[PDB]
């Protein structure tokens, strides 16, 4: 397929399916469907409102976070050894249903 399942729960504990396409970040699909994942600096990794931790098994499949994105996860509040700024986690067809967890 070309639709890549992403399974969503929110801080309130909701739990959310959707589909994104490759290149798609989380932050897109959160504002896509008003998931409420704020993104403070527009993918400009100057912020930690669009902090989400993703699940321990599709983390190791990501590129590892850049130095600026490492430094600012430090800001982030509720931060977890899978912790990533959403809108720096792209999506890719062998990231097919990963789970994001909004803190
Ligand atoms: S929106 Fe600020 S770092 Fe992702």
């Amino acid at each position: 397929g070309t639709g890549i399942k992403v399974f969503f729960v929110t801080p309130e504990g909701r739990e959310i399916m959707i589909e994104g396409n490759e290149g798609d970040s989380i932050l897109d699909l959160a504002h896509a469907n008003n998931i409420d994942l704020e993104g403070a600096c527009e993918g400009s990794v100057a912020c930690s409102t669009c902090h989400v931790i993703v699940d321990p098994e599709h983390y190791e499949l990501l590129d590892p976070p850049e130095e600026d994105e490492e430094d600012m996860l430090d800001l982030a509040f509720g931060l977890e050894e899978t912790s990533r700024l959403g809108c720096q986690v792209l999506l890719r067809k062998d990231l097919d249903g990963i789970r994001v967890r909004i803190p």
